[PDB]
């Protein structure tokens, strides 16, 4: 189980590893590592909650909601902390496009697929640091998406990101 601390998911900012940053977050307040579902799970109006009940404030969707980690486009570090370490199958990484609108429910469509490594089926540290490529066009206020494959469940962990791209 786990989350992606920097820069600090929407979960991760709502909860106590987080500073308590975001507001209403739902379960994620007291569990952020707990976003878990099915691979291949991306119900509009339910990435950041991956549908899991008691997550569903999380799905809120306005320009002023969320706090934004500023970042640039290029190369991005992104952290993983995981609170109990599986054999992985993947890391998959997504950003919405620009255009996209901060005030309608997600929807995986209005994303670009930007990076999927290859987890070889081994068990990671607790702290888990990849790099990322933003691509360069983007600009101003975007949700990262990243999704943590297991390798010994049928599920994933996953972890929209607010940023700010300058």
């Amino acid at each position: 189980h786990g989350y992606v601390a920097s820069p600090g998911s929407r979960a991760f900012f709502g909860s106590s590893a987080g500073g308590n940053l975001n507001t209403n977050v739902g379960r994620a307040q007291w569990e952020p590592q707990s976003i878990e579902a099915p691979k291949n799970t991306f119900i509009t109006g339910k990435l950041a909650s991956a549908g899991v009940s008691g997550f569903e404030p999380l799905d809120e969707q306005t320009a002023t909601r969320w706090h934004k980690t500023n970042i640039t486009t290029g190369p991005l570090d992104i952290t993983w902390n995981l609170t109990a370490q599986h054999r992985t199958a993947s890391w998959d990484y997504y950003i919405t496009k620009n255009g996209w609108n901060p005030n309608q429910p997600l929807d995986i469509k209005n994303f670009d697929k930007i990076a999927s490594i290859d987890g070889k089926q081994e068990v990671p540290n607790k702290v888990v640091k990849q790099t990322i490529n933003i691509p360069t066009d983007r600009k101003g206020y975007h949700v990262i998406y990243a999704v943590w494959g297991i390798g010994d469940t049928v599920n994933a962990f996953y972890q929209a990101i607010d940023v700010n791209i300058q």
